[PDB]
C-alpha cells in the first residue's frame, strides 16, 4: 500500500539492530518468557539426553517503533525478519546438541505501541543424569535452563510464566507426571549484580505395562515348567531331557531381553538381579536330578545304606509326606531254584534304594517351589510405587 | 533481451518486500492454498510420526508488478528468485521436523497482469497420533493442518482447494482410503476477528498380506505339531523329547515376532495376545503328558486304584471314545511255578495302569483340539473390517 | 593480468543475471542437455528409492558475453561462480531427495564467443516403483525425468544428447542392461504451447549367485536330510529326535533369511512360497512317522488286524517293493510249556505288525521324495530369464 | 538509547576486521586460553574416536575498544557479532570431524577498557589411539591438542590455564581420572622462532561391573554344568544327551558375546582368551565320555582286559581313591545248568568291565575341576589393576 | 597497528578475486601440490568407498600481493579469509560424497614476496573397486586422482610433491602398505594442450588375527566333535542324539558368520567356500550312521547276508584294521531245550550282524578325517600371500 510502505521506510531509518531499545541505558529491561512443550519424542539413557519438542515465547517493549495510527489509518501491527531488529540472546544452558541452538528464527511482530512479541518453534535435546536402579518401575526428572548469554540483571532481567501443556499428543510409552518452572538470582562476588535464570522441571513416570506381558509372564512359564522334573518317573528314560532343555529355552529367551535392559555399570537394576534370580534357581534344578538318579541306578551288590540315609531318608522325611539217577536231577533243580532266590533279594534291595529315590524326589519338590514363589513376590514388591505402577497402568 | 532488461530494471525500482502488495492496506489478500500428495514415505509408531512427500501450491495477486504488453512486445512473464518479492508466510503447524521447514524455496513466476503463482516441493514429517490396538487390521487418521504465521483474517484470508492424487506410487504396505479437506475459522476474544486455517486428512489403512503369511501360518503348523503327543504310544521313549522341543522350537521363532511387533504401551495388540494364547496352550500341553507316563509307569505292588479312578477313567469317559527223593524235586518245581504265577499277576495290574493311561490321553487330545480352534478362530474374528481386509488382500 | 582485468571489469558492466540471454526476446534458446552415469549406489525397495552418481552436462550461447580476442590477445576463455551469469533452471521432477536438488553449483565456462557450458556432479535419489513379484530373478526400469521448472517451449527448448557410460565401476550387485533417452512435448489447452522435458530409463538386472549359494544349497541339505527318518530302524529308540531335530534346525534358519526377503505386501516372493513349501513339507514329515510308531508298539492282545489292513499293507503294496508222586511234576512242567508257547504266539503276532510298519515306512518313503523334487524343480522353474540368469552368472 | 547509539556508531568507524589488535605491530599479542569440560558422550573404539561436550574460553585485549564512561554514564560493556571484530583462530588439531569446526561462535563481549572475553560451546569429536589389550579392566589416555593456525610466537602467544571440572555429570560407564594441561614450543629450523601449542590429557578408567554380571557369571553356570556329566551313572540313557546339549547352551551363549567384544585385529583380549579357555574344556569334557562308554559296553567275549589296564585302573587309581527213561531228562536239566553257569560268568566279566568303567569317570571329574579353577583365577588375575577396578566397582 | 591497517587497505585496492595473478596472461601459473595422510576411517564394501582423513598441501605465487618491508617494518605476512583473494580450484575427482568437496576451506598465507601457501584438512570419501575373492588375506589397491576442474595445461600446470606418512595412527584392521604418487598429462584432439592430473595411489593389506581366532578355530572344535560318532557303541541310545546336535549347534554358528562375509556377487570367497565344505562333511556325516544302525539292528531271521557282504565287510576291510508217565515230562523239558537252542542261534546270527556293523563304523571313521584334513589344509593354503599374512600377524 501507499501508507505501509513509507511506514516501513520510515521505522528503519538510523536504527541499529546491535543496541538496546531503551530509553535511558540505566534502566533494565523487562523480558517476559514462557514455554510450551508439544511432545516428547525420546530418553536416552545411552547419552543420557532428553529429546522433547517446545515453542518458547518471549514477549517485550520496544521505544524505536512507535508511530500513529491516525496518521497510517491502514496499518496497526508490523513484522520484521531475522537480523534486522534486536532480540533478546536467551537460549538454552544444557543443550547437548551439534549445533546448540535449535531455534528456527522466525519473523518478529510489533503492535502499533512498540509490544513486541517473539515465540520459535524447535526440537530441543537437553542433558539430564537418569537413574534406573528400578528400570521397570522408573520415574525421572529432567530441567531445562534457560537465560541470557551476556546480558546481566541490571540490563536485561528475565520474568517467569507459566507453562502450557495444552495439546500435549501423549508419549504411550513415558507417563508424564508435571512441569513447574522457577526463576533464580546468582550473585557473584565481583560485580554484586543478579544474574536471573528460569529452570522447568519436566517429571515423568514410565508405564509397565509392555513389561509385564512380554517379559514377565514368559520367564514365569519356564521358571514354574523346570518344577515338572519333580514330577516325572525315573523309569521313563527322559529326566534330563527335560531338565537340560527348559534351559537351553531360557537361555535363548536372553537373546530378546539384552535388547532391552539398559548397560549402564552405576547400579543393578532389578529386572537383572530377577533374572538372574530364575537363572540360578533353573541352572540348580538341573544339579538335584543328578543326585536322584544316583540313588536310582544304585547297584544292589556295591553299597551298605548307611544307617543315617535309613533314619533321615525312610523314617522322618518319609512321614511328613505321607508316601508309605535223581541226586543229580535233585541237585540240578535244587541250584535253579537257589538262583531264582538270589535274583528276588536283589531284586527287593533295589526297591528300598528306589523308594529312597522317590523321598528325595518329594522332598526337593516340595522346597523349589516356596524358593521360587518368595523370590518371585520379594523382588517385585521391593520397588516403591509399584502398588502405584500396578494401579495406574493395568487396571 | 533489449526490452525485457529494462522491464526488470523498472519493475524492482521502489519495491519493499516487506509490505503486503495490496492497494487499500484495508482490504484482506486473497491466497489460494493447494496440495498434492506424491508418495507415503514412512509411518513411525516409535515417535508417531508420518513422512511424505509434498507439492504445495500457493496463488495470490501482486499490484506493483504490473506492465502492458504493447510496450514490451516480446515478455509477457517473469521470475524472480527467493528474498526480492513479497510471499505469503504459510507453513505447515505439526511440524515434527528438526529444520522446520523442509519447503526450498523456488522461483515466483508473474504473469503480465500480477497474478503470481508459487509451488514448492518438499519432504514433510507430520507429527500424528497412531493407535495400534489392532495391529495387523489398522485403519489411521492424520492431519495436515497449514496456514499463516503472523497475518490475521482482515489481510490475509486463505481460501481451499481440493488436493491432487494423480501420480500417487502406491506405497505397497498402506492403502491410501482419501484425503478430504476443511477450512476453519478460530476467533479469539481479544481481537474478533477469525483466523482461518485449512487441514488437509490423510486416510489409510494397513495392508495384511506379509503379516498372515510370515507370522500366521508358522505358527499354525507349530501350535497343531504339539497335538500329536497325544497320538504317540508311550512305550517309545520319546513323548517329552517331542512335547520340549516343539516349545524350545517356538521360543526361537519369538526372535523374528519381537522385530515387528510395537513397543507401545497403551493398549494390547490383538497379534500380541493371539501369539501368549499359543505360547499358554504349546506350554500346558507338556504338563498334562507328565501326568500321563505317572499312570503307565505306576509300581505293580505301590498302589490299590482307587474307585473313583476306575468308574470315571474306565466306565463312563471310556464308553464315550469307544476304546474297550520225589519231594524235593516237586517242592522245587512247585516254587518256580508259583513264581510265575505271581509275575503274571502283576503284569496284569500293569497292564489295567497302561489302559488307564491310555484312556487319559484320548480324553486329554479330544479338548486342546477344540480349544486351540476356538482360540485361533475368536481371536481373529474379534477384530473389526475383518472380513473387508481379507476380501481386499488375500482374494 | 592487464588484460582480464579489463575484460573482467568490461563483461559485467550492465549485466543482470535474471533475464534471458537473447537477443530478441521472441526467439527460443537452444540448451543441449545431456548426462553421464558414474555409479549405481543403491535401490531401495522399502522407500522405493534409486540412489545414483550422476553427472549432468549443459551447453547454450549467450550474447553479452562476447568480445575480440585481438584486443585481448592473452586470454580466451573466462570463468563465472554461481550467482553472476544466468544459467538454465534444469532440475530432476522426482527428486525423492530432503533437499531436492543435491547438484553442487560449479563454476560456468565461457568461450571467446559466448558459448557456455556447464556440468554440475552430484549424487541422485529418484523415486521408482519396484516390482518384487520374482524376488531372486528380477529386472527393473527406472526413470530420471528433467526439465525446466518455469520456462516454456517458446522460450527455452531442451534438447537431446546420448548419455555417457564409460566408466561405470560395476556395481557387483546390479547388472546395468541400458540407459537410452527420450524427447517428449506436453501440450496444455490453455496456452497452446509445447513444455519438452527428457527422460531416461535405466534398465538393470539382479545377479543371482550369492541366493544360490548361501540360501537355497543351506535348505536342499535340510531338506533331505529329513527323508533320513524313513530309513531308520524303529528299533533304535531314536526316531523323533531326529525328525523333530531337523526342523528345529531349520527354524533356526528363518532367522538369517528374514534379514533377505522383502517386507512388500504386494505380491508373494517365489524365494517365499519355495520356502513356505519346504516348511509344509518338513513339519509334514513328522505327522507319518507317528503313525508308523503306532504300527510297531501295536499291544499283541488289542487288536484285530483289519482285513483291509492286511490286503492293502501286506499284498498289494508289499509286492510293488519287492520287500518280502509224579502226577504234581508233570502238571508243573506242562504249565511251564503252555506259559512258553503262548509266549511265542504273542511274539509272531507282533512281527507281523512290524513287518506291516515297515511296509508303511517304505511306502512314505517312495512319495516325499518325488514330492520334494517336484517341487523344487517346479518353482524355480517356473520364473522367466532363469535359463538367461543362471547362464550369466553361475557359468 | 541515546548514548550506546552513538558509542556503537564510533566503535566500528575506521575499523578493520582482519588486522591484529596491536598498539607496535612487532609485540606479541597474549592470548589466554582455558577449557571447560561438561560431559563424555562416546569413545568409540571402531573408528578410534572421542566424543565430548567442550567450552572453551579465550580471553584476550583490544586496543581500538575503549571508550571513556564519564562520556557515556549509561554503557559499561558492548557486544559484537560473529565477524564484526577480531578475534584468535585457535582449534583443535586432531578434530576428526566432517565440519571440522563444531564451535558455534558466539557474540564477543569487551569492557570499557577492550577487555575482550569470547567462549564458544561445542561437541568435539577427537581422535585418540585405544588400547583395548585389557578389554574389561582399561584405563586409556586421550589428548585434545589446540593451537593457532596462522598466527606465530611473535605475534600470538598462547598461555594456558587450569582447566573446570565443575558440573561434570559422570557418565556411568567411563570413570574420569583426570586431564591435566600442558602448554609447549616447537621451533623450526627456517625461522627460529617459537609455535606454541597447548594440550590437554583426558585420563580415564573402565567400569567393570556391568561386565562382571551379565557375561562371566552367566559362562560359570555353564562351564561348571558340564562337570555333572561325570556324576551322572551310565545306566541312565542320558550321557550325551546332556555333554552335548551344554555346548549347544553355550554356543548360542556367544551370540550375546560378540556384540560387546570389540573388532581390533591389534591384540587379543581378556576376555576373549577366557571365553575360547571355556570353550576348549567344554568341547573337550564331551571327547573323554565317549571314552567311558567305551568301558561300560564291552563285549563279554571280545577283549582281554590287558594287564596294564587291570593294575593302573583297578589297584592303583582304584586305592588313591577309596572306592573298593531218567537219562534223557538228566541230560536236558544239565544242560540247563550249564547255560545259566555259563550267563552268569559273562555277567561277573561285564561287571568288571563297569567297575573300571566308573573308576575312569571319577579319575576324570578330579581332574577337571582344577583345570577350570586354575584357568579361572589365572586369567582374570593375570591383569594389573585388578584389585583396584574389583575395590572401587563391586565393594 | 598503525602501519599494517594502511597496507591492508592498500592490497586490496582495485582485487579482482576471479582473475588468475600472472604478469602476463600468456604464461603458466604453476601451482605445487601435495598431501598429508592422517588416518584411514573406513572400508565399505557395499557402495564400494574408502572414508580417509586428509590434509591438502597447495602452494604459488601472486603478484599483486607484493609490498616493500622497509615501509611497514612491523609486518613480514599477511591472511586473507575464503573469498577475498584467487585460490586455485584443484578437487577430487571421484568424490562420492554428497556435497562432493569436504574440504572446509581456511586462510590464505601471504609472505612478503607474494608466495601464498594454502592447506586445507577434510574427511575425503574416495570411490574405488574393491576385489573380496581372498576375503581374509586381502590386499587392496585405491585411487585419490586431483585436478583442476576449469583451467588447461597452458594457464595452471600442477606439479607434485612426495606425501607425507608422519602421524599416521596405525588404523588396527588395515595394514598400510604404501602410497604413491603419480602425474600424467591427458592430450584432447581438438586443442592440442595437455591438461595434467596428479594420482596417487595407496595400498594396504588386511590383518588376518581376529578372523583366524574368532571364526577358524571355533569351526575346527565342531568338525572334528562329530567324528566322535565314530567311536561310540551303538548300544548306548545316543548315535543320532549326537550327530544332529553338531550340526543344530553349526547352524547357530552362521548366525554369527553373516554378519561378517560380504554380500557381493561377483566373486565366492575363500571363508565361503570353506564354510561350504565343513557344511557338507557334518551334514553327510549324519548320512552314514543311518546305514551302520540299519545293520546293527537287523533282524534274525529277515535276511541272508550276501556273499559280496560277508567277503569285503569281514575278510578284506576286517584285516586291513586288524580287528579279529515218564515220557510226557521228558517230552516238555525237550521242547524247553530246543527252545533255549533256537535263541541262542538268533543270538549268534545277531553277533555276527553287529560284527559287521563295527567293522562299517571303523572303515567309515578311516576316511572322513582325511578329507577333513585335506580340505581344511587345501582351502586356506591356497590363497597368495598367505604364508606372508601368518608370518607377519601370528608371530
Ligand atoms: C574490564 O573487565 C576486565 C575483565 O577481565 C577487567 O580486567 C580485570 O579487572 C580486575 C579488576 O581489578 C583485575 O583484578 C584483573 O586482574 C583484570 N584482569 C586482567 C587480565 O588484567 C578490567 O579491569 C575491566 N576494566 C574496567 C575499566 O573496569
Ligand atoms: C616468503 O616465503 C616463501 C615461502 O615459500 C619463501 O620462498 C622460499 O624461500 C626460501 C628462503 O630462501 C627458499 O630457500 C625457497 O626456495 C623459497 N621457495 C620457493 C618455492 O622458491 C620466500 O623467499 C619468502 N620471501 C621473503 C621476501 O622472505
Ligand atoms: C536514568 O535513570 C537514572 C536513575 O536510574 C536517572 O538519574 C536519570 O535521570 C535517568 N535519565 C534521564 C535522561 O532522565
Amino acid at each position: 500500500g501507499e501508507f505501509q510502505r513509507k511506514l516501513y521506510k520510515e521505522l528503519v531509518k538510523n536504527y541499529n539492530p546491535l543496541e538496546r531499545p531503551v530509553a535511558n541505558d540505566s534502566q533494565p529491561l523487562t523480558v517476559y518468557f514462557s514455554l510450551s512443550l508439544l511432545q516428547i519424542m525420546d530418553v536416552d539413557e545411552k547419552n543420557q539426553v532428553l529429546t522433547t519438542n517446545i515453542w518458547l515465547q518471549m514477549s517485550w517493549t520496544d521505544h524505536y517503533l512507535q508511530w500513529n495510527v491516525s496518521e497510517y489509518p491502514g496499518v496497526k501491527t508490523v513484522r520484521f525478519p531475522d537480523g534486522q531488529i534486536w532480540k533478546p540472546d536467551i537460549l538454552l544452558y544444557n543443550s547437548a546438541d551439534e549445533r546448540f541452538d535449535a531455534t528456527f528464527h522466525t519473523n518478529v511482530l510489533v503492535n502499533s505501541s512498540g509490544h513486541c512479541q517473539y515465540l520459535p518453534p524447535g526440537i530441543f535435546k537437553s542433558s539430564c543424569y537418569i537413574d534406573v536402579r528400578w528400570f521397570p518401575f522408573d520415574v525421572q526428572h529432567c530441567k531445562l535452563k534457560f537465560g541470557s548469554w551476556s546480558y546481566g540483571g541490571w540490563s536485561l532481567d528475565l520474568q517467569m510464566q507459566e507453562a502450557d501443556i495444552s495439546g500435549y499428543i501423549p508419549n504411550g510409552e513415558w507417563d508424564l507426571v508435571g512441569i513447574p518452572g522457577k526463576r533464580s538470582e546468582r550473585f557473584y562476588e565481583c560485580c554484586k549484580e543478579p544474574y536471573p535464570d528460569v529452570t522447568f522441571t519436566v517429571t515423568m513416570r514410565r508405564r509397565t505395562l509392555y513389561y509385564g506381558l512380554n517379559l514377565l509372564i514368559p520367564c514365569v512359564l519356564i521358571s514354574a515348567l523346570a518344577l515338572l522334573v519333580f514330577l516325572l518317573p525315573a523309569d521313563s528314560g527322559e529326566k534330563i531331557s527335560l531338565g537340560i532343555t527348559v534351559l537351553l529355552s531360557l537361555t535363548v529367551f536372553m537373546l530378546l531381553v539384552a535388547e532391552i535392559m539398559p548397560a549402564t555399570s552405576d547400579s543393578v537394576p532389578l529386572i537383572a538381579q530377577y533374572f538372574a534370580s530364575t537363572m540360578i534357581i533353573v541352572g540348580l534344578s538341573v544339579v538335584v536330578t543328578v543326585i536322584v538318579l544316583q540313588y536310582h541306578h544304585h547297584d544292589p551288590d556295591g553299597g551298605k545304606m548307611p544307617k543315617w540315609t535309613r533314619v533321615i531318608l525312610l523314617n522322618w522325611c518319609a512321614w511328613f509326606l505321607r508316601m508309605k539217577d535223581l541226586a543229580k536231577i535233585l541237585e540240578e533243580v535244587r541250584y535253579i531254584a537257589n538262583r531264582f532266590r538270589c535274583q528276588d533279594e536283589s531284586e527287593a534291595v533295589c526297591s528300598e534304594w528306589k523308594f529312597a529315590a522317590c523321598v528325595v524326589d518329594r522332598l526337593c519338590l516340595m522346597a523349589f517351589s516356596v524358593f521360587t514363589i518368595i523370590c518371585t513376590i520379594g523382588i517385585l514388591m521391593s520397588a516403591p510405587n509399584f502398588v502405584e505402577a500396578v494401579s495406574k497402568d493395568f487396571a
